[PDB]
């Protein structure tokens, strides 16, 4: 990553083992649970595009996915490109070129090249670029890879209320409803059982989750 | 984080794999036990808005909490706006913005906007303000997921009295009683067995706790 | 807690996730055994009032200890109060207040204002101070939970000298005799085995420990 | 490694504990994987010769292809003279003298020269040049290794489109076909079960994987 | 422990959790095997005494060996003020002091007196004093509880050569011959089983252990 | 050992816990496998000779190979003694002294001195030397404690050429052929079984091992 140091200076420091290791066991135990995309945001803080393709190729299930992401980097890199072209034939020497698709992608560029553009003034921020692109891609995994409707997630007729919430909402971020807070006084009621329906039905419109969840206790 | 580096200045750090794993961990291992919230506090410690919405992030379980905690945010968000509306319209450029309630939960601030606040002189602390709200929002949750009144703690015939003690106190704590060493002259000795109850009453009142547990060993 | 950096100032650092766990992990695993006191310390090396509550308020269980420690705490914070009153009303604009039990207790002070404390020239060092109040507290629950007197702590017939002086000197660490090096000439002989025991007074008064134990072997 | 350190100047580290355990333990877990080869690059990220030497040393199995990998090391070793041969005799006293193939791979030259061939202006990267070929090695391997044909990954009767795709698109990677956006709406099409076939012919052509996986749920 | 930073001067660092961590962890598994003497002093390197004091009182068990610890301690600390007696009264204000024997043991000086004293010019390095005398200690203790004489190590006459020969020096080494080179020749010989009695024998004197385990192959 | 500061000087650092345990756990795990001397190498950079004392000396068990380790060192202590004699007598007051074998060895020498030397301008490199004393003697141990001859390595009637290949060369590693690129046109072909043997013969020579193993795949 790219890091201000203990005197302020943006340098390049070496992705950690711990990184590595961190992000690698988080995909092999979540998958392509919705929590594992903040996960990986956070555990790319500073990336460049370099070290976003190394925590990506460390990966070794998932292959499907691993291809729809590609996919999903070039079409993102083909926008780019689109909204910006570059002049082709030879660069100005010793001048820093114009990032295209493929470079932010880290498949064209160098290090060097991607840490010219972090850290110059003013940055082109290729990392974040980038990781935006990646972060797009794995959204549309986690929502192909949901098991679930939020139509098929309705209360048990012995489940407490608490543990049916838990599996509407989890079910509900996997699917990426943006709705949230919406669907609450709506679905969430429509698939409680007979006796929370009751009791949240005279509650009345506009109560509040914890209102809903003290009233089906 | 905001952390101090080893020349005095105020500078942005990636939150670490360690304090990420950690605060996973703690959730899965003990959910919403109150003992959760100080740990909360402690690794978010210099959190910026982004840090924080990471941890929350980080957590794949609990969805219904984590519903009911935005639900919280958004109630001392728009409080925030009530106490301390912004002049709309453009900014003066170059110049530092006034946070509304969205921006103090780093939903609509960009991380450069939050270190400009958080590093500015005099500081606005976006993060602890957040971090205040979100800890309003954790203890409404240790409360309703407490699971047993304090009511309902009762020392067991055979039970020793500091096993009863100990859970009277557990009891407690989730329910949020401020009444803490006040309940312990009242009822603490009311809720004791026989036994331990009669040797209490005979101690008198003003009984520390030490001197209620040596009497009842 | 304050640490000095690399350059000379004493400045506050996040406590760690390395910290915080190791404190929570030893109580889990050992309880109230006395070597738990020693590992507080250490642990809480440098700490701030915060730093303490936070390590404290991290523990789940032993609710009991708890509440006695901060009985405890409430005593000697009295005795502070009563030692160095301070002035009521308006403190300075811009000065240093003076710290109530309270403060060092962390409960009625912030950060900025222990900070301050703590790197003072002459510092007050409320982080120490307070420590050595949690210390008085939890030695009186190390001997409160000393689960046997060293009076029952006697040689088996088939039991290894070594075996039983461990038993003993563990037995009398948590029962806190000052007696140490005292007991050794009497007790441990009196609680001895008839076959040792005959042994031990054949050897004649003022023999070490490592004496008695060749002997005994 | 050689590093930056926090004043900016290139200086030699000591590699890591966790660096050489992780990648022992690596190679240990997953052998050859083709996952094995971006991990192997990042844990030597900055590597020196020799420190490629000792990753590469503390591996204990696989001895047939870590013979097979210096094998090609010396065939490199071998262009690289070829390429850029060396004046032979005497070098001038305090001078920096011109890497051989051999000095590249660290089997001729000191750490001591690697560092000033690192770090001289211009510099001559032979850890990274080293690096290259290392990788070259491993990828035969990698290859070698893989246990089954892309003509034999075949979708089950029974079998879940997706864990096809994972099948397939990770014996690809083995196999090192470059092809890989490319057998996608062909062998991969071909390979799957009569149910499937049909729907993914009924797409037609230019069918994103995405499309051609919820096509097949 | 005292250390020197990043900039040369030695200053102050608290006990890492990990070498807390690792020193307990030692002597729950290996107890007072020989090995771990050379530990004990590597996990204090820098230590002040106050340092050592904290690994010591860490230790749960093996409270007959810390009261015999405790005991040569004593006896190191009469010798060091028989040797180094110090002026009594009222010390020169603001003028280091001398250290007794209790001083350098840690349970009459202050943290601050230590770094004093251990960072002045000319040092008196009291944390390598006391560690010596500790040192001393531990290897009384190595010797006690050694199982079995080196008279008890002989070769089975099933048993191979090298693990005899393992046993043997692992028992010298508690015991605590100075010998080492020496018993080679001679006891390790007398103690090998018949047939390979008749081997060595052959071989004549001057032997090297490497020339005696091959031949003993 | 002696590490270069995040400022340029050479200074003196503690062995860290990590690497004191990851030695300590290598020699348990793998005990004499080859393998287990790069590591020594890679964890013991920088070392001074006390340094790599205390590694060794952390060693529990195999005290046969520890004490042939104390004898190779006695030889090379020796000739150094030979080669470089030291002037006898008292050496110039504040002056750096000459280190005799046992010096480098870390036995008659302080870490201090170590220090000097290892520091000075120009330096003794007190700890490479030694290293290399201790690598000589591990190697002879490696070469002892090897299970089996290469001359026992025979491919199996159903054994898979690749693990008859990794059984020859993990066992020529351990026996310290230098031959290593050399016997595979020979003995592996030879000690192949009848089927793979006939494939290989055919190939003819300068077959590169890839080729061997391709061929009897
Ligand atoms: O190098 C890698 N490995 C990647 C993985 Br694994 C998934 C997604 C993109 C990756 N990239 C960049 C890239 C390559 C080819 C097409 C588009 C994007
Ligand atoms: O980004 C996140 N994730 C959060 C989680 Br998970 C729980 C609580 C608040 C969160 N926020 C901020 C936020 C979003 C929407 C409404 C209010 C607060
Ligand atoms: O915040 C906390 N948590 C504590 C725990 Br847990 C035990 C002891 C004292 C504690 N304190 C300070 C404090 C509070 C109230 C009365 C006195 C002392
Ligand atoms: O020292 C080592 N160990 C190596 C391993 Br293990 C595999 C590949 C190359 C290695 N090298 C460099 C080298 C040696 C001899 C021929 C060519 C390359
Ligand atoms: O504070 C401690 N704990 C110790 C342990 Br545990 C073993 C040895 C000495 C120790 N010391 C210093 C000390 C105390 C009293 C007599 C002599 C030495
Ligand atoms: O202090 C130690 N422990 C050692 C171990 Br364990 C094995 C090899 C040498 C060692 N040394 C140095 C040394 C001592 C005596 C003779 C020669 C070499």
């Amino acid at each position: 990553p790219i890091v201000q140091n203990l005197q302020g200076q943006m340098v390049h420091q070496c992705i950690s083992p711990r990184t590595l290791n961190a992000w690698v066991k988080v995909v092999e135990e979540k998958a392509f649970s919705p929590e594992v995309i903040p996960m990986f945001s956070a555990l790319s803080c500073g990336a460049t595009p370099q070290d976003l393709n190394t925590m990506l190729n460390t990966v070794g299930g998932h292959q499907a996915a691993m291809q729809m992401l590609k996919e999903t980097i070039n079409e993102e890199a083909a926008e780019w490109d689109r909204l910006h072209p570059v002049h082709a034939g030879p660069i100005a020497p010793g001048q820093m070129r114009e990032p295209r698709g493929s470079d932010i992608a880290g498949t064209t560029s160098t290090l060097q090249e991607q840490i010219g553009w972090m850290t110059h003034n003013p940055p082109i921020p290729v990392g974040e670029i980038y990781k935006r692109w990646i972060i797009l891609g794995l959204n549309k995994i986690v929502r192909m890879y949901s098991p679930t409707s939020i139509l098929d997630i309705r209360q048990g007729p012995k489940e407490p209320f608490r543990d049916y919430v838990d599996r509407f909402y989890k079910t509900l971020r996997a699917e990426q409803a943006s709705v949230k807070n919406a669907a609450t006084e709506t679905l969430l009621v429509q698939n409680a059982n007979p006796d929370c329906k009751t009791i949240l039905k005279a509650l009345g419109p506009g109560a509040t989750l914890e209102e809903m969840m003290t009233a089906c206790q």
